[PDB]
């Protein structure tokens, strides 16, 4: 079943790493970015993979994102749908200072928009496919690591909650629903202290995604496919 | 020996029931509401309890809320602080339709503002006291029951996250941190429409709050003081 892979937010970082790693496995990759032409990484993947990498212009916060993606896919089904795009929220991560506009941006971008998009595309997802949302270990209540970055963590707890609630709408899950912790990865957000490379993270995430295909389960797992507690 | 109990959001519903229940125990209650004079319930409690119920105008979303509360308390320490923020969010509970203003209102009211207020008042809380936030069963990832009300549920998962993040800022808790599920006073089952009275819910929550005094723990509990999973 691993034919058509859609990565939402693929210009750089983990998302670009995912596009690369799925291409290396022989997938047909639809790589959505806000400004694809401005991504040297995606341009380098297009050079290498040719027509197996299709760059798609799109924006997770735009309500026409699913329609653009569908117009582009035509009748093609999505085997693996990965929502990767995200933000951090205010740099000081201070619940005492975040304002209304920041709050709306943070919870729309990191929690609501992923569900809106995935839901809008869900009828095009192959039965037995995988819909995966990049989450974080900061979303875990039990781990309690969200002190490190409380606003980001809360946004990802909200994401996890909305994915569990979507699961609850189905009498029988038609695809898997994954919440993925990529590890702490050297990206613009992750910074120089992050212990994992994008390449290591993405390799593992690809395996976790593939391990859920055909299982129709909801899992919160890391890049080693190890379960994280809620 | 009369404890000082501050209830933020006390004009109706469980907030009003908590004020009533604490008054019946002999506490000094400060009952904060947006428009106290327009609450017949609070007016009836003021009439019955006299000075032991102080109905205070205040709004968790206003940037002077903590300041006004403090000016009003003077040097009185807060033995029990109960934040009964809560709005449902958009009635359709639809990620495809929620806009920026609604998103800000939902996550500020239900998650961010409660923490902002509690944190600002923290130094006035009695050591060995209790700070409690009204959460919900719908916040629980493990239960996963929030399909009917996904946005409300996600807003309360965000609350639980932010409370856990605050917990992690302390080497040892100076007071308990509770997340409360009040139960369902009304259900969508016609043959089981009213399984719990507000007065029983409030009485139960008071017992749960009192059970945490002096424990200095973080607990997610219902009105029977049963633990809910995260
Ligand atoms: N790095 C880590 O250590 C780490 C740890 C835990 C979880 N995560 C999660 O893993 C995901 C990827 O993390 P990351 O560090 O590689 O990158 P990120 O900073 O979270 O996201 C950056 C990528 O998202 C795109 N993006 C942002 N907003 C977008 C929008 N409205 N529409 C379309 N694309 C948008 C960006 O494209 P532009 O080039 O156009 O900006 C970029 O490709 C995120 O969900 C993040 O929360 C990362
Ligand atoms: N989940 C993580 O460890 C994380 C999230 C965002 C930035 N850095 C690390
Ligand atoms: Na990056």
């Amino acid at each position: 079943s691993m034919h058509n892979v859609l990565i939402v937010g693929a210009s750089r970082g983990i998302g670009l790493g995912l596009a690369d790693a799925f291409l290396q496995r022989g997938a047909q990759v639809f790589a959505v970015a806000r400004r694809p032409q401005g991504s040297p990484g995606l341009q380098a993947l297009a050079e290498r993979a040719g027509e197996r990498l299709q760059a798609v212009t799109g924006d997770l916060n735009q309500h026409d994102c699913a329609e653009r993606i569908g117009e582009m896919l035509g009748e093609r089904r999505i085997d693996r749908l990965i929502v990767n795009a995200g933000i951090y929220g205010p740099q000081q991560q201070d619940v005492a200072e975040i304002d209304a506009e920041q709050t709306a941006q943070l919870f729309l971008t990191n929690a609501i928009a992923p569900l809106r998009l995935a839901r809008a595309l869900s009828g095009r997802v192959s039965r037995g496919g995988v819909v995966a949302f990049m989450s974080s270990q900061m979303a875990s209540l039990a781990l309690g690591l969200s002190a490190t970055m409380p606003l980001y963590g809360a946004s990802k707890a909200a994401l996890n909650s909305l994915v569990r609630s979507w699961e609850g709408e189905f009498e029988e899950l038609p695809f898997s629903l994954l919440l993925l912790h990529p590890g702490w990865v050297r990206t613009e957000m992750g910074g120089d202290s992050a212990p994992l490379s994008v390449e290591e993270s993405a390799a593992g995430l690809v395996a976790a995604v593939e391990d859920a295909a055909g299982v129709n389960a909801c899992r919160f797992v890391d890049y080693r496919n190890q379960p994280l507690p809620w």
